[PDB]
Order: structure tokens, then sequence, then C-alpha cells
């Protein structure tokens, strides 16, 4: 019967070790599940962080599109302004070239007029002298005619 | 005391059986939990790299926005200068074009006054030729009267 007593002892032994292996495994499993849970929690948070940044990216892309359209407007308005400016400068430039030619034409006409006035004064003076000459000659003629008449009666 | 021993060996083998099954149950669950953790860790690693990429794209856009702004002010600046120049240029054009009109009028006023003066001159000139003719006539008439006076004094 020493057999039974030895087998009892042998089983008590093995069970002892098996109970320890179970306790060790339960503990290891418990932690392992905690590790997986915390890790899955981290992935979840990262996913939320990525949604947040992706949304911000979208907001900035939308702002860039607005900037892009306003930038085109500015380019257009600058062109339209440039086109009117060139046109205004050109018109001014043309007229100012005309103003110079006209001012010179006036200066010459004003000189021509002044000289014409001098021409008139000069001829008016000669006319004065000629009238006086005709007047003296008519007086002479009158007196000569009367002297001939007087003589003719003698 | 042998029946008692046999039942003990029976119960010990029973607990042993149940224990081996628990060890096998737990080892399988442990493996699965480890693999689950490994998978999730791999996923977190991937998400972190994706997060890094998107965050960088964001910073790049922020940089581009600041450049859009500074350029916006640049545009406003040029539009102001151009608007002022256009205004000064139109004033200049209008004044010059109106000056052309006034000067052309002055020219008409000078040309007509000049025409008139030359008319007045031509006239006095003609009257002068008449008087000059008169002088000739009187000189000849006086000459012959003088001859007659002398002729009469010598009769």
């Amino acid at each position: 019967m020493k057999q039974l007593e030895d087998k009892v002892e042998e089983l008590l032994s093995k069970n002892y070790h098996l109970e320890n292996e179970v306790a060790r495994l339960k503990k290891l499993l418990e932690r392992a599940e905690e590790r997986a849970e915390l890790s899955e929690g981290k992935s979840a948070e990262l996913e939320e962080e990525l949604k947040t940044v992706t949304n911000n990216l979208k907001s900035l892309e939308a702002q860039a599109e607005k900037y892009s359209q306003k930038e085109d407007k500015y380019e257009e308005e600058i062109k339209v302004l440039s086109d009117k400016l060139k046109e205004a400068e050109t018109r001014a430039e043309f007229a100012e070239r005309s103003v110079t030619k006209l001012e010179k034409s006036i200066d010459d006409l004003e000189d021509e007029l002044y000289a014409q006035k001098l021409k008139y004064k000069a001829i008016s003076e000669e006319m004065k002298q000629l009238e006086d000459k005709v007047e003296e000659l008519l007086s002479k003629n009158y007196h000569l005619e009367n002297e001939v008449a007087r003589l003719k009666k003698l």
C-alpha cells in the first residue's frame, strides 16, 4: 500500500505546482488585457486627434480658396486701373503737345498784330503830312487864281 | 484505510484534470490578449505617423496663409497708388484738353482782329494814293498859274 501513499504525495506535489501556474497565468492575463485596453484607448485618442487636425486642414484649405479668388479680383482691378491710367496719360500727353504748338502760334500772331499796329500808326502819320501838303497846295492855287484874275483886269 | 486512500487519489486526479484544463484555457487567452495588444500598438504607430503628416500639411498651409495676407496688403497698396495716379492723370488730361479749346479760340480772336487791321490799312493806303494824285494835279495847276502871272506882269 506504500504505492497509494506515494501516489497521493506525487499528486499533491503536481497539483501544488499547477495551482501556482494558474495563479501566475491569471495574473499575467489580467495585465495583458489591461495593456490591450490602454493601447486601444490610445489608438482611439489618436483617431480623434487626427479628425481634429484633418478638420483644421480643411478649414485652412477653404480659407486659401477664398484668398485665391480675392487675389484674382485684385489682379483684375489692377489691370482695369492700369488701362484707364495709360489712356488718361496718353490723352494728356497728346493735348499738351498741342498746347505747345498753339501757344507758339499765339505768340507769333500777337507779334504780327503788334507790328501791324505800328504799320498803321506810321502810315497815319504820313497821311497827316500829305493832307497838310494838299491843304497848302490848295491855298496856293486859290491865291494864284485870284492873282491871275486881278492881273487880267489891269 | 485503503478505501480512504483510493478516494483521495481519485479526488487529487480530479483536481489535477481541472487544473490542467485551466492552464490550457489561460494560456490561449493570454496569447490572444498579447496579439490584440500588438495589433493595437501597430495601429497607434500608424496613426501617429498619419498625424505627423497632416500636422505638417497644416503648418504648410498656415505659412501659405500668412503670405496670402502680406500680399493682400501689397495689392491694396498698389490699388491706392494707381487710383491716385489715375485721378491726377484724368485731371491733367481734362485741363489740357480744355486748354486746347481756349487757345484755339484765342487764335480765332487774333486772326479776325488781324484781318480787320489789314483791311483798315489797305483803305488808308488807297486814300493815300488819291491824295498823292491830288498833289500832282495841284503842282501842275500851280506851275501853269505861276507862268500866267509872270506872263501878265510882262505885258
